């Protein structure tokens, strides 16, 4: 499958695509504002993950560090970023169909379109100034809006055994990102769209 991953922000972002324990394509990419990095992700996939990164360094060989989403002090991010990340999460070709979400459950850093390029389902958007707003506990130094579990580490906000609640964090989240998972528990806001589909990531859409 096709991802189109296009940054429309005005600052640069480095690019993130991982399914946990490998890279997907070439794992990341600098995208100067305006610039698309088009990847292929193998059909099937579950639990892959597209994000952007800021205020990264990098030298020739690729090691460095960015002050959000970093992968281990990767350019080719073969594993997870740090919080604060906006996710864009998919699992493809389950069973007949795709299911697509953006998620606020490890932080926001940076505003996202994730829209399906060929027909049967609608894309999903958190375009809020999450940042402009955050609670000043949530805030991050180095840039974002963390989620609650980063920050505080309880069962509750973590939904470490697998019973939690909405909290005044997580709907912080939802006022903003209806469309987009505010805990673990939250009411998915998961598309499902045929198996097989191509997308396109959007950073800083309404830029």
């Amino acid at each position: 499958a096709t991802f189109e991953i296009v940054n429309r922000c005005s600052y640069t972002v480095w690019a993130a695509a991982s399914k946990g324990d490998a890279a997907l394509d070439a794992g990341g990419r600098q995208l100067n504002s305006g610039e698309s990095w088009t990847i292929n992700v193998e059909p099937g996939t579950k639990g892959g993950k597209i994000w952007a990164r800021t205020d990264c360094y990098f030298d020739d060989s690729g090691s460095g560090i960015c002050k959000t989403g970093d992968c281990g002090g990767l350019l080719r991010c073969k594993r997870f970023g740090r919080p604060p990340t906006t996710l864009a999460e998919f699992s493809l070709n389950q069973y007949g169909k795709d299911y697509i979400d953006i998620s606020n459950i490890k932080g926001f850093n940076v505003p996202m379109d994730f829209s399906p390029t060929t027909r049967g389902c609608r894309g999903v958007r958190c375009a809020a100034d999450i940042v402009g707003q955050c609670p000043a506990k949530l805030k991050a130094p180095g840039g974002g809006c963390n989620d609650a579990c980063t920050v505080f580490q309880t069962s509750e906000y973590c939904c470490t055994t697998g019973k939690c609640g909405p909290t005044e964090y997580s709907r912080f989240f939802k006022r903003l990102c209806p469309d987009a998972f505010s805990y673990v528990l939250d009411k998915p806001t998961t598309v499902t769209c045929p198996g097989s589909s191509n997308y396109r990531v959007t950073f800083c859409p309404t830029a």
